[PDB]
């Protein structure tokens, strides 16, 4: 039936937001493992869902070209409010050129690495989508998580539209994931142990915290409160909590610490746990390392990390 648009195919329906490739590189941000809902359907054309709507995105050296598919009606070009949404998603208020410059000034390693990887910024994700996406992320790779999240949305989330062979679903609400046959069905979809944590966390957020409004509270709450709050949930530890804080709760200073960042810290910064003596990853050593990077980079430490992370997936 209807198909995925290119910029050439249907130039009428595309709109644009003025955005240099130095401020945002789609190819580095949408497959960076922040969101797992974007695919490059046709070369340099990124399609994925936002809320209850599909988008396809592509860019030039100075422009971010984008179009919407409402799903239900007259196919038209992105409205103003629809583009405000997109602007916010990419947190484009924030100057990346300034942040790169600031980091480079205090970190000679960053200076050498950031050159080849410009336009790495953080998305502002829906808390719910982010939470459950990052529960599926423990002991896993981007490819597998992408899969799990797609199957999860297909099975539990509302159908929106079909383009080509791909049927786009919205992200499920908590109630949908909280039900009795939720784990069983999720286990069928190959999440394994993670199925328990999904259901449990959905059931928890409803009953223990009073629904999705809780997550919005954490967005306005201070970092430290939000992190402690998140860590109460089944399947959510310091790492996942920091991912969510950073990517969906507007805490730029949150620095998710796993064994991979340990490696980079030790190899590239010569870091060892100083207050600690135990020589390997630990609750306290990880937090120590988080504080280390905040001290060095400042209150957008998580964003700086995102640059290094994106420079590591490319060899
Ligand atoms: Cl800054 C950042 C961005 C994206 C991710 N995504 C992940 C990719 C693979 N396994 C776990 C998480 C993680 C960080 Cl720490
Ligand atoms: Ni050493």
């Amino acid at each position: 039936h209807m198909r995925h648009r290119t910029l050439s195919s249907s130039p009428a329906l595309w709109a644009s937001i003025p955005c240099p490739r130095s401020e945002l590189r789609l190819d580095l941000v949408l497959a960076s493992g922040q969101s797992f809902r974007w695919k490059e359907q046709s070369p340099a054309h990124w399609s994925g869902v936002l809320a209850d709507q599909v988008w396809t995105l592509t860019q030039t050296e100075d422009q971010l070209y984008c179009t919407v598919y409402r799903g239900d009606s007259q196919v038209s070009r992105p409205t103003l409010e629809e583009l405000e949404t997109l602007h916010k998603y990419f947190q484009l208020d924030v100057s990346l050129a300034q942040l790169y410059s600031h980091w480079a000034s205090v970190d000679s390693h960053f200076q050498r690495v950031a050159q080849k990887f410009q336009g790495v910024r953080l998305l502002r994700q829906d808390p719910t989508e982010c939470l459950f996406s990052f529960i599926c992320s423990s002991n896993n790779n981007i490819a597998r998580i992408t899969g799990m999240v797609e199957r999860l949305c297909q099975a539990f989330g509302p159908r929106l539209i079909q383009l080509d062979d791909v049927t786009y679903h919205g992200f499920p609400n908590l109630h949908a994931l909280a039900g009795p046959e939720a784990e069983t069905h999720l286990r069928k979809l190959g999440l394994g142990y993670r199925a328990r944590y999904v259901r449990a966390s959905a059931k928890a957020i409803l009953e223990e915290q009073g629904g999705p409004a809780w997550l919005q509270q954490l967005r306005v709450a201070p970092y430290e409160e939000a992190h402690k709050a998140l860590c109460t949930l089944p399947g959510v530890g310091a790492k996942v909590a920091d991912c969510i804080c950073l990517m969906a709760l507007d805490k730029p200073q949150a620095v998710p610490v796993d064994v991979h960042v340990w490696q980079i810290a030790h190899r590239d910064y010569g870091w060892h746990p100083k207050t600690s003596q135990a020589k390997g990853p630990s609750p306290l050593a990880n937090k120590e390392l988080g504080n280390f990077f905040r001290n060095l980079w400042g209150p957008y430490a998580g964003w700086a990390q995102a640059v290094l992370f994106s420079a590591d997936l490319r060899q």
